[PDB]
């Protein structure tokens, strides 16, 4: 069979819409969502920022705007915009001021967690600030001492904000650890984590009336590659537990230095996307955690990582400037599973989700 159970699609190559690639870089270009990249350029003395809309890419809109960080909101025409400790949030379509705070500690990361909140990481904590009416950031939870000194390279939370997870890194010798802290609201509990790079997903269990709250991450520490599904908390009432899975993460030989770098989860299709720091990208089950796929989709590191919602996917940037995404190929997966893989209990439990589109209707 050539058939794979992925498509592969390239969207953009920003070095075509006048980006310079210096800053096609985590520092200065943010994919907040599949719906817009943000980048900041210096042109001569000139502070710019330029906004992708991935609906209208051909006509990126520049602006003279000095900011030391811009993110664009998930959805709505709405971007914030942090200059030193005073932070921003800016109505684009009205032109207008929505919302400003000064901090007194610095942040060092922030990212909008959902349609209306931005996380704030100092070196200290982590807030969460609504874009909407008055109310100022709220501290959610002090930083746990495992992550002093880390590089912060996400934030991210379950659907329902009960469960709240920072990730950093740092170096030791020649090595790259990774740092997590996992943050309980209804506990009010920290657990440290080694881990490189994670995801929520809501998934219900065959049996279960109730959808399980699960954590997946990955990592390659000193017991080598290694990936992790496992329900945060007690379970719904009147749910079975999900069983804890745990399964290899495989690097081949000309790769000793590569680890993971991103995650998303399929919604839809309960896939859990992983891209490595060398461009590869692994598909596992998230019921079984069984490896589907790995394959090298990218020559160039992919810095960040979004849902790509109309594929249910994953969408990236490289470092040279290739917008690519990955999502089930939902006509080929079980075939693949089937004569490729050979896994005929996976064939059967995805076909009895039924989760993948077939027979086109008629509108
Ligand atoms: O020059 C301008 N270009 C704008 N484009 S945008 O699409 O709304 C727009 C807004 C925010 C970030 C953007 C990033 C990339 C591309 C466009 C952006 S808003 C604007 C000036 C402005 C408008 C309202 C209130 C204040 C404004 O600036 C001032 C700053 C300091 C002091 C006085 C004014």
């Amino acid at each position: 069979a050539q058939i794979l159970p992925i498509r592969f699609q390239e969207h953009l190559q920003l070095q075509n819409l006048g980006i310079n690639p210096a800053n096609i870089g985590f520092s200065t270009l943010t994919m907040e969502s599949d719906k817009f990249i943000c980048i900041r350029e210096k042109v001569g003395e000139q502070a710019q920022v330029v906004i992708i809309d991935m609906n209208d890419p051909s006509n990126p809109i520049r602006r003279p705007i000095s900011a030391d960080s811009a993110i664009m909101n998930p959805a709505s025409k709405v971007i914030a915009l942090k200059a030193g400790k005073t932070l921003q949030i800016f109505n684009i379509e009205m032109k207008s001021k929505m919302k400003a705070h000064t901090m007194t500690d610095d942040v060092t990361f922030w990212k909008w967690i959902s349609l209306n909140t931005v996380a704030l990481v100092t070196d200290n904590a982590v807030y969460h600030w609504s874009m909407e009416g008055e109310s100022q950031p709220v501290k959610m939870f002090d930083r746990h001492s495992s992550l002093a000194g880390c590089q912060i390279i996400n934030y991210r939370t379950d659907a329902k904000q009960k469960w709240l997870l920072l990730t950093g890194i740092s170096a030791q010798q020649n090595r790259v650890v990774g740092a997590m802290q996992l943050y309980s609201v209804d506990r009010k509990v920290s657990q440290p984590i080694e881990g490189h790079a994670a995801s929520f997903a809501q998934f219900k269990m065959e049996g279960n009336a109730e959808e399980s709250t699960l954590f997946c991450f990955a990592v390659r520490g000193q017991a080598g590659g290694k990936l992790h599904i496992i329900e945060v908390g007690t379970p719904p009432t009147g749910n079975q537990p999900f069983p804890k899975k745990a399964v290899d993460v495989f690097f081949p030989p000309e790769a000793q230095n590569d680890f993971p770098v991103a995650m998303q989860i399929s919604e839809k299709h309960d896939v859990v996307f992983l891209i490595t720091k060398y461009g590869y990208i692994h598909l596992y089950d998230l019921e079984t955690g069984t490896c589907i796929y790995m394959n090298r989709i990218s020559g160039e590191t992919i810095f960040v990582t979004a849902p790509h919602e109309a594929t249910a996917g994953i969408i990236g940037v490289n470092r040279k400037g290739q917008v690519l995404s990955v999502c089930v190929e939902e006509e080929n997966i079980i075939p693949y599973i089937t004569n490729v893989l050979q896994n005929p209990d996976l064939a059967l439990r995805m076909a009895v989700r039924n989760n993948l589109a077939g027979a086109e209707e008629l509108f």
